[PDB]
């Protein structure tokens, strides 16, 4: 396969369905990427993640540079080898989690200096270091290092962050290209910023396209603005990005958000929702999510979802998983997670098929009628 | 298959190797039984437990009567159906864990009344109720309800507990037999008591044989007496039990204890060691156990054990599992547990094969030379 090749097979309105070919595998889009936090998709062996239908997973750069270490993972043969996942891996830049999880973050034009929320150590993450860490990890899709703008943002602050992000996008591009091995085997995605302001999003899109990237992510969303606002922003933002390249909506995972995002042109998604779902009792079903911990499921012999085809719904009942979760049993987490990720992948398959068949709009309608 | 049929295929000294045929499956002996505490073998799907080579698992009656409830499990179709394990299941009487984990235990000739260490509720466990609960669970091998004697024990107290246990063994037998369905489909094991005293063990063995059971367990050991004393007691105790029936050593699981116990006539074992091992970093190897959390394994690319054939040793390195455990990741527990249970099953296979081939004594010697 080629280093990177995105092809759209079918369309319906703004929605697209196709594939991304990379050296390590083919990615069917719209795609959902399970998140591997500390070099592991929570409570799941990589073979199980693949069994759910996943073509690609996301790796958190922030956690990896801290815990085992980027250099260490490289010495061990790369993240793929390390965790046992031989398919594509998209890695975030680490920046977003630096601003969310780390201590004493000192920001500058050069990058960001911060303290670990673990050992209390110190690191100087920058566009160059982030690209380098992602290289050390052996990432297939590398995200440009940016600065996520907090919501709500004033036009002036949103402009400054976006402008800095565009400058950092150029530095990310150059860092990526100067590393021969990485440029020849991996892909690079740029990230659009501009908060909720149309003019800023347009300037960001133009700057990104001018630099040139393999894919374009819509950043700065799913940060407290609500679905209506997110959709309103996506309405004008997605059309600004190059049509022939993948559109990636970062940190978006509620089923209804994904459906609406695909209707607006998004091809890729990632979220912790599925993994953190079965950690509190939340299991997704076609009739809406349910909290397995509720007493009404103590003697329910039916599977988590009536039509889901995952191994969990084939083999175990709600009653058993209810008991497992309430007992604080690890198997409870394993089973809940497998089902949830499988549910998401089935959602992505239903989306891809409906687009390919020109009945996506009807699917979106039927999905919402039942889900809500 | 028959309700119960034990047959010895080979012998070497006191050691035996054979099979127990039951309706739900064949059990190869000497056998190691993984422990399913809250209706789950910690961090493992039942298919994975079977993949390690396990022919049978143990179910904790104490935990089950408390958490989901015996009656509830029965209404749900039995423990086998509930947890997804269709092979034999041996259930303890619940008594031992009543004296170890529960609050305010009030003992009498009728049984034991106690408070739950969970909700703080109250229950009246007796030989009749224990047998009944095990029936409700759908147990294949039912353990008689006894009274484990604390170590050290005075001759007088050991005698009183043993005598009470023999009276409770008779009540267990009668309770079991009066329940047609249970008597026709399940097996009943009696438990020998008498502490470290030879005369008491002899009286217990005689009383048990007089009543008649499908199997005989050596109870009252692995309670703080040390390996030398345990072995010394087994030396004279095992020969007192019927030779043509299975000999079960309860709560014994260190690899060296199992080897020495088999040399003394034991056919069945169960222990939490394997499951609680990979919870602190302990992984068993042929060169002795290792603590995966130790910094020396951070960049060790070799598998947990060099010759182990489990899926974990085929797919992941010490370095990865070291990181997972130190990161508090669930997959760390899943991988450590699978390997440890697989190691135990391989130990049981090496024991069975060496007995069948008349070279067990040599195996025991070689095993210890390397393990220590
Ligand atoms: N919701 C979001 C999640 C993310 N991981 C990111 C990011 O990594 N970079 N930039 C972003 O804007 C962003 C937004
Ligand atoms: N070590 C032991 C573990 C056990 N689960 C038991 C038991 O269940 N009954 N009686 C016993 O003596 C005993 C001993
Ligand atoms: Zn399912
Ligand atoms: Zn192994």
């Amino acid at each position: 396969r080629p280093r990177f090749s995105f092809s759209i097979a079918a369309r319906e309105g703004k929605a697209r369905t196709g594939t991304i070919e990379m050296k390590r595998g083919v990615i069917r889009t719209p795609a959902f990427m399970p998140v591997g936090t500390a070099a592991t998709v929570k409570a799941l062996k990589p073979e199980t993640v693949r069994a759910t239908g996943a073509d690609i997973i996301l790796g958190n750069t922030y956690h990896l540079m801290l815990r085992p270490g980027a250099e260490r993972i490289a010495k061990l043969g790369g993240l793929h080898s390390f965790m046992g996942w031989d398919r594509p891996i998209l890695t975030d830049s680490g920046g977003y989690q630096v601003m969310s999880l780390s201590s004493l973050t000192k920001q500058s034009e050069e990058g960001v200096t911060f303290k670990s929320h673990l050992d209390g150590s110190r690191h100087m993450l920058s566009p160059e270091r982030s690209i380098e860490i992602q290289h050390l990890l052996g990432s297939d899709i590398v995200m440009a290092f940016d600065e996520c703008t907090p919501y709500p943002a004033t036009p002036s602050r949103a402009a400054s962050s976006m402008e800095r992000s565009m400058r950092w996008a150029k530095r990310s591009r150059d860092a990526f290209d100067s590393r021969k091995e990485q440029a020849e085997n991996a892909a690079l995605f740029g990230i659009q910023q501009g908060s909720v302001f149309e003019n800023l999003r347009q300037q960001s899109a133009d700057a990104l396209a001018e630099i040139g990237f393999d894919g374009y992510a819509v950043g700065g969303l799913a940060v407290g603005e609500g679905q209506d606002e997110m959709f309103r922003v996506l309405d004008f933002s997605v059309p600004m990005l190059p049509d022939d390249k993948p559109h990636y909506l970062m940190g978006v995972g509620k089923p209804d958000d994904i459906v609406g995002a695909v209707e607006r042109g998004i091809d890729m998604f990632d979220c912790v929702l599925p993994t953190r779902s079965g950690r509190n009792g939340q299991a997704f079903t076609w009739d809406g999510p349910i909290n397995i911990r509720n007493a009404r499921f103590s003697e329910d012999l039916k599977p988590l979802d009536s039509e889901c085809h995952c191994a969990v719904c084939q083999k175990w009942s709600r009653a058993y998983i209810h008991h497992l979760i309430r007992a604080g049993e690890i198997l409870g987490a394993m089973l809940m997670t497998e089902h949830n990720i499988a549910f998401y992948q089935q959602l992505m398959q239903k989306i891809r098929d409906s687009i390919s068949e020109g009945r996506f709009s009807q699917f979106a309608q039927d999905f919402r009628a039942r889900y809500f």
